[PDB]
């Protein structure tokens, strides 16, 4: 059965065949879509299919389908699973992996750059201190003096469960958060709870607005441990308007490497839980999200007292126009210091083209419309008028629980 | 079965059961979503009308009653008899206010029990439709202070004596591609615009002239006509400080009317049914104006505040979208004509989910309609999980007539 999506702006209209090969499915049922819901130990039994059918996707991307090495490996793989119950990735096969789990992602506007991915096999690593080796290696490769690459860290995939390997941290790099005895916050709201962590494992909090976090590392099932990344490591941007010079007043900063680190890499069945990535900022994240969601830095107010915005009535739309300015700000001091970042506007139209693109090669591109589209001008940007096509393809990366609600400490 | 539904801005949680009533499709499967796709006989009537009546009776706490028990006997006799039935007035207003309050892409809901029903099913002609038409438009209008209606023509029949409004919506701008290749008026409207053009309408070629109403009774061909100027109501386009604005001629009209939409109650469909409510600024300011095919006026605005529009990342488009919208609004204030922004219409959407939830048991709602296409993450909905599933009465979509009329 094919689908068919158009575009209500260019009547440009696509087939999709590539949903034919979804296993997974979605939380929507004939009767109920639940599209804007965040979110809605293997057996040898379960591994092997799941194996098969990675390693044919490999072998056919290779254009080896069929090939004796194509048939060799699938008998090594099932030999080992029976012998083990798991088998490894060949390095080849992790790459495709990773690269594969990104082009999947169909929360991610940023794919036209999916085949572009450093991947870093740290699958030899034992223990907390190892981890953190790995990642300040990737941090200081990936920020690359601020001109950013995409780039991957994998460590151990998950054996019994009880031997997991985690990041604790949601992302490597993010601000301390302090809840006030008076009930305000300080810092960022988002990480709180997170931060409690870090404090009771030890961490000595300097207790400022814009403190680097410490990474809490989990290895092989063992108690996490914190570490504190090198600062000259962490690349940060002090925040500027162009035209308004009391915006730097404001005192803000952020960070350049996005990384998220806490999702789960799946890929021929096998799981991988601890799989730091990065790639680079869309400007909207920062001065969109992280700076005005009413739940974090909720910077409007001020930023519209600024500006002596008509603050009376919300319909004079003073809270779109700081936001515009806050953005503008965010794109601004990340270009003048070198830092890569994209705008919402370049990011949409170039992720048009890669799902076109995908279409005409692939049979599709799953995409997820509800995070697609950017959290500002949603409808003036060209992925507001585009149909999307959501499903779950492997390799693919997952979210998982929490570690601090299922670790037992030792 | 019970699902739940959160805020991430707020962390409420919500328990939803109204959807294990649901019994429409959705579009999407375990293995799909489609949720942003735009469009995704006697036996099959009375089991319809029987959960309608059903539900009907218990929003009135007579379920069971004699009352309830007698009424679904005299439809079940008369669709036995008829292949149909008609709805007693109560029933009527009943159904229509519900299929707004099942309106999953609407976010002005927390309205639904406020709604002027017009019962126009004694109408027999394209006339009869052109006053009882006039009459909605100038109630609703009510000088600027909009008061929601509804007009419900006769029912269908066999399908071939079907009563439609072809136009999309009772008041549009005509469009015309011209010479230059470009459009004139609203590119939207090109194809409606010729088929009135040919109908035999005669067109100022202008650039905002309201179109006229091409009505079709009982299955006959459609007829034109002009909907009384005084009866239009439009606002100038100003802004509050860019006196130059003025000068881009820009002026929008005071009623939404939806007039291509089919309404369902117990079984039975409305082809034509217009209504209207007001508008919320950003439907008039980001859509209509700021659509590339549609006025598609950015530029000229970015022009004249005199932005660089050499680089995307200096934010242009952005920072004229917010005056735009800041104009639409204000204007439509200064002429006391009903007009809601943004934040405050989904601030009152995430008040009546919660009277929804909390009285209902939930409120079918489209994430991806409910969100303003400007200024998203800023309003309450885009951080507030929705369920979608289809409830009945309903407002559903249908064929442009003219792709399914025989002259
Ligand atoms: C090259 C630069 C890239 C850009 C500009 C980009 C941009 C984004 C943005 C704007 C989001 C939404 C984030 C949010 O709202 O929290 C996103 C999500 C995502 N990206 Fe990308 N991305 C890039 C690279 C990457 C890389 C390298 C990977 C994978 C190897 C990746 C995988 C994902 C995933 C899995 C999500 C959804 C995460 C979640 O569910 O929380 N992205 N991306
Ligand atoms: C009184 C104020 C009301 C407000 C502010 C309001 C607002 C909205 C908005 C912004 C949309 C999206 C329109 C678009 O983007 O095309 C919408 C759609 C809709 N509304 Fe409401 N509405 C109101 C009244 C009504 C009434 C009276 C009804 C019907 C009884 C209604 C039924 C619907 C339906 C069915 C849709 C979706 C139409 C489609 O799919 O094209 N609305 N409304
Ligand atoms: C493709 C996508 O479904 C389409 O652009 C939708 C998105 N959300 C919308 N939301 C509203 N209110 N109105 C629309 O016309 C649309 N268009
Ligand atoms: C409830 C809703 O799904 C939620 O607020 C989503 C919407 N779209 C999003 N889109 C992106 N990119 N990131 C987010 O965190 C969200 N949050
Ligand atoms: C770190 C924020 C979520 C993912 N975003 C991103 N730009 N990845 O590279
Ligand atoms: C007629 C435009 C779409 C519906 N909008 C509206 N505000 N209804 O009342
Ligand atoms: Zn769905």
């Amino acid at each position: 059965r094919f689908l068919k999506v158009k575009n209500w702006e260019t009547d440009v209209v696509l087939t999709d065949t590539l949903h034919l090969k979804s296993t997974l499915e979605t939380g929507c049922t004939e009767h109920i879509c639940m599209g804007s819901i965040m979110l809605p130990v293997r057996t040898k039994d379960q591994l092997f299919p799941l194996a098969k059918e990675f390693l044919d996707q490999y072998y056919s991307s290779i254009k080896r389908f069929g090939s004796k090495a194509h048939m060799d490996r699938l008998e090594e793989v099932n030999k080992e699973i029976e012998s083990t119950s798991t088998y490894q990735l060949k390095d080849t096969e992790l790459i495709y992996g990773a690269k594969h789990a990104w082009r999947n992602a169909s929360r991610c506007v940023g794919r036209i750059q999916w085949s572009k991915l450093q991947v870093f096999d740290a699958r030899d690593c034992t223990t907390a201190h190892g981890m953190f080796n790995y990642i300040c290696n990737h941090v200081k490769y990936a920020t690359n003096k601020g001109n950013l690459r995409s780039a991957i860290t994998i460590f151990p995939q998950r054996t019994d469960g009880k031997h997991d390997f985690r990041v604790w941290n949601s992302q490597l790099i993010r601000y301390a958060g302090y809840k006030q005895p008076d009930g305000s916050t300080l810092g960022d709201p988002a990480n709180v709870q997170f931060t409690e962590i870090c404090i009771q494992q030890g961490w000595k909090a300097p207790r400022g607005r814009f403190d680097v976090l410490p990474l809490l590392l989990q290895a092989n099932g063992n108690d996490p441990e914190l570490f504190q990344i090198p600062p000259e490591l962490v690349l940060e941007v002090p925040i500027r308007h162009p035209k308004f010079d009391w915006f730097k007043d404001l005192g803000l900063k952020w960070y350049g490497l996005p990384a998220v680190s806490n999702m789960l890499l799946e890929i021929g069945g096998l799981e991988f839980s601890a799989c730091p990535f990065s790639g680079w900022y869309m400007g909207t994240e920062i001065g969109v999200r992280d700076y005005c969601d009413n739940s974090r830095y909720n910077i409007l107010e001020e930023v519209a007292k600024k500006m002596d915005l008509d603050m009376r009535k919300t319909s004079s739309l003073w809270k779109d126009q700081a936001l515009v300015e806050i953005n503008i700000a965010v794109l601004y001091s990340f270009q003048s210091d070198k830092v890569t970042i994209v705008d919402h506007h370049s990011a949409t139209e170039s992720f048009i083209k890669h799902m076109e693109n995908e279409y005409r090669c692939r049979g599709g591109c799953p995409a997820d419309w509800v995070w697609i589209v950017p959290p500002m001008s949603g409808s003036i940007t060209p992925v507001f008028h585009q149909e999307m096509l959501n499903y779950r393809l492997t390799p693919s990366f997952e979210y998982q629980p929490d570690p601090w609600n299922t670790h037992v400490w030792k």
